[PDB]
């Protein structure tokens, strides 16, 4: 909570916004005596009619003016000022969450629905300057403006103004609050309504056909009315509850100005009180009611603002899970990387064990393959190898070391990843591809959009390089999406490389094409390859291929020698997946025949 | 343009929202005369200080009081009661813009993106309550009381104050809006740069993994905070630009009063003037400047809510492009319908053709099938029957009269429809079965739920015959939805009936299942029933088989008839269909091979 102060006293600053604002109520509570002043030094004498006016009191007229505008001016300085202090410390906030948001471990991305996280610290910075807000727009400065009124009126009017004008206020307070409270449960009922007729006008809209293919239009159009009626009828009670809180609003200081312009009009019949102490007491604490109307509708939104604060702190309560240890390791600069799996077990949820004390290689240099039906469990190897997860058994080296002693950044940073479905950022093209390495020269983006055959999709695109693409952009082919992905990864320049099933691009030519530009740049220099794959025919020409079943590692060899090896899996694989190619490509010819007519 | 007035005396709460305007500012304007009364009856001898107070003054200051009040109340009594006038005015027009958008052609509604209809006369709607808002809660109100204020002002003190208080005005009104509009290109860059940091968030959070995968977190840290300054730097020179226009706006008024006294003042030394003229005009003018504040924020609205007003009428404008002509037909009675197409041609967009000159009969009280591969426009027949579209050359008859010269609403009423995809309204199942037919019994609903076999579904939901289903409900599986639609059109009950490919329920089982309660429920009963469909087999039991190829009617006959005939397009389709289907079921038993573990 709070916490805008600690080290950093450049913002001094609040003290200046604070100065500025009692500096700006001063020059308020000081208005109605240039009025009073200015009305008595006009109750005189003036038997000569030609006269000009006493510059002695031309002055106290001017000082009316300049300490008028002197208030406001004093409190919109105050505004601007610590505006410089709020959105600083949701800057601040924003920037600290995010980055906290990226240091947790992805079982906690997985869990966390995003959009829950994306109104969290969204909303959780406009509950910010909600609570600062009122406190520095509105609470001080009419708590201060009523102990300073209240003096005021205490020493040169008597206790008998004061102790109704601070009543007044605490009437006010709970009687807009309590009113207030008692029409947000309207509101709610309101646009509920405005809510039912949306959809109805939606479902005849989308469902124009259907409603047509009956009878009903003017069912549905009454269907309508109905909630257009029963909005009228919510909206209604708005407009009308306004008038009674506006009204109510009015009558309580109405009256509160109204009797104490009694009670001072009988001071100037005891003589205690001049005509401009009439001017003095109303005007005075008719200053206390315009800033009164801003702080009505709050209360609630601080409640809102306190708790959806509350819950953008507890983001970064959460912990991170996948630590590395003291003391830890970067460690081999210039060889081959191998990966090894020693007993691993490991399975996301703790009833399901997914990899059943795994024990295999991944020789340096060799393209490896890992392939098995489904439950197979290849589909964790690269989470476990890039330490998104730790095994709940078992453990995994890197070159003899277990990847647990190695700085969690410095493995990860020799791991290139051409993903299943390769992900648009909101951006260029360009800006896409040179998401690989930051650093990256000009050119270098080139040539590695060259050597993916990337080339044909800037042609084909009218707006080039810097075409946007993604989630709410121009939509690319799986093809493009899996060459571009091919491309980051060239930039990068990983030592060990993963393709996470880089080609179920549901086609069969797309896929035969990306095979082909995937062998011409990853072949055999002295990276080391980890295919991860279910189709068998596209890995065939591997180094080496580990078949997993059911969590375990059942084969290990080569195409040729698996195929041939007696009652093998691998030659089950084969030999189904074979028989289904077959099968869905004969499938695909005989809808062409009924593609078109004849 | 707007017409809050025309043949419903709901016109009278026009006047008297009008006169309870009047008579809002007239009880406000008096407000300083009972001031200034007070003030003036205060200024006396007095010479007697134990004396009670003249009641001929305690109703000057209760005059006071209840005329403060009196001015708020008739104020918001003016504004309650224009409510029901403006909502009024919304309702009516979302309805008949909804009656509308539904004598719209189909061609329409599938050019139109349904969204933006609905933010059309929505946006369109709420640019009602600003314009209506504006002209008498604010413009009208503020221009009377400047006209009552300059007519008081010249009256009692001269053209000199008026010549001022209206050129105040003036100058407060083009500084203002020539103010804002200069700021407003600083809040719209405010939330373009929030956006964009959304966006970064958002794809931080989205693709954690591929952030992960590479390098970067700190790239995108502060590709965040980039867009993250830009906000801050851009919200401060909004809270700075702010300051100046509520400075801005203080500084004209506090001239325009602190000269008015002076120039009070000095006609307080020619006798001209009381001490309490002074109050009276500076009340008088001050009590302009409370509304003027609201009346800033706005201008820009009113340009706004102008055109959302003007694009939402527009939506009345769009011409009914399928009318029905000058005394239309109803008729045949108690006879069944037959269907007959007389060379129609047809298409959407008049260069490609998709009927060809086709001309056939579907007999009536039997059933008729209509085959085609891709490509055989069998896919338009419904829609030209139905006369959702007109075809380009040739007629469509329906017992020997043009289907155009029937009043399009008998026409489709006796036409019920199973289509291929079955939409869900936002309601209960039973008011989606009930959708049928309107004015049913609720026992005739069960029976047409029992007899279209939709018993079970309701059993197997929650909330029985109440549960909601639909897009933002339960989801329903496309058998079931294939039920309920045969529900609907038995409550219809309608004379000629088509099936528009019913049955591409993605599933073997399915298809079979429904086919089945199809035959059950509508068996040659003197309807005529028409069944567009792919799989012949499932209507080799019709009366009449119409295969189409290429827009053009091939072939007319039976099942076994058409067979049998030599050199066949049916037996070559029939022939495809085979083995299509043959192959689907085969790789189906394939693919469960390679989905469990071995």
């Amino acid at each position: 909570y709070i916490w805008p102060k600690g080290n950093n006293k450049v913002r001094i600053r609040v003290l200046i916004a604070l100065g500025l604002l009692i500096s700006a109520k001063i020059l308020n509570v000081q208005v109605p005596f240039f009025f009073k002043q200015t009305i008595d030094s006009m109750n005189i004498a003036w038997d000569d009619p030609t006269v000009a006016l006493p510059a002695a009191i031309g002055l106290t007229i001017l000082c009316y003016g300049v300490a008028r505008f002197g208030s406001v001016l004093f409190g919109e300085l105050r505004n601007a000022v610590f505006a410089k202090v709020a959105q600083n410390a949701i800057r601040t906030v924003s920037l600290q969450t995010f980055q906290h948001l990226m240091k947790l471990d992805l079982g906690w991305h997985l869990s966390r629905q995003t959009g829950g996280l994306t109104r969290a610290m969204d909303r959780g910075t406009k509950g910010i300057s909600q609570v600062l807000t009122a406190m520095v727009f509105h609470i001080i400065p009419i708590s201060f403006e009523i102990s300073v009124v209240c003096g005021i009126l205490t020493y040169q009017f008597g206790a008998s103004f004061a102790a109704i004008t601070f009543s007044t206020m605490l009437l006010y307070s709970i009687f807009t609050i309590k009113t207030t409270a008692w029409r947000t449960h309207f509101r709610r009922d309101a646009n509920k309504a405005d809510n039912k007729a949306a959809s109805v006008a939606l479902d005849s809209l989308i469902n124009f056909e259907a409603v047509k293919y009956f009878n009903n239009e003017k069912y549905l159009a009454d269907k309508y009315n109905g909630s257009l009626m029963n909005y009228r009828d919510s909206q209604i009670k708005v407009s009308q509850s306004l008038a009674f809180l506006n009204s109510g609003q009015n009558l309580i200081f109405t009256t509160a100005l109204t009797a104490m312009m009694y009670m001072g009009c009988t001071g100037v019949i005891g003589g205690n009180l001049t005509v401009g102490d009439l001017v003095l007491i109303n005007q005075l604490v008719f200053q206390l009611s315009v800033p009164l109307n801003f702080l009505g509708s709050v209360y609630r939104d601080l409640k809102q603002s306190l708790i959806d604060m509350e819950t953008l702190f507890k983001l970064r309560k959460n912990e991170v899970k996948i630590k590395n240890a003291e003391r830890p390791l970067m460690l081999p600069e210039n060889v081959p990387y191998d990966i090894t799996f020693e007993n691993v077990t490991f399975g996301y949820h703790p009833d399901r064990k997914i990899l059943k004390n795994a024990s295999f290689t991944i020789p340096a240099g060799w393209k490896t393959a890992i392939v098995g039906s489904s439950g197979s469990g290849k589909s964790t190897i690269l989470k476990l190898v890039f330490r998104f997860y730790d095994p709940e058994s078992g453990r995994i080296l890197i070159n003899g070391r277990d990847i647990k002693e190695y700085d969690i950044d410095a493995l990860r940073k020799v791991i290139g990843v051409v993903p299943q479905d390769t992900p648009l950022f909101n951006d260029t093209i360009w800006e896409n591809v040179k998401f690989g390495r930051i650093d990256a020269t000009d050119e270098e983006v080139i040539t590695v959009v060259e050597k993916a055959q990337l080339a044909p999709l800037i042609k084909k695109l009218p707006q080039g390089f810097d075409t946007i693409v993604g989630e709410r952009g121009l939509m690319i082919s799986g093809g493009e999406k899996q060459r571009l992905a091919i491309a980051r990864v060239l930039l990068k320049n990983a030592r060990i490389m993963f393709f996470d099933e880089a080609t179920s691009a549901l086609d069969t030519h797309t896929e035969q094409a990306l095979l082909r530009t995937i062998r011409d740049n990853f072949t055999s220099g002295s990276r080391t390859s980890v295919y991860i794959a279910h189709r068998l025919r596209t890995i065939a020409d591997a180094d080496k291929i580990i078949v997993l079943d059911n969590g375990r590692v059942r084969e290990e060899g080569k195409h040729l020698e698996l195929l041939a090896m007696p009652g093998s899996l691998y030659r089950e694989l084969w030999t189904i997946q074979e028989d289904l190619d077959h099968l869905e490509n004969e499938l695909k010819d005989q809808q062409e025949l009924w593609s078109h007519p004849q």
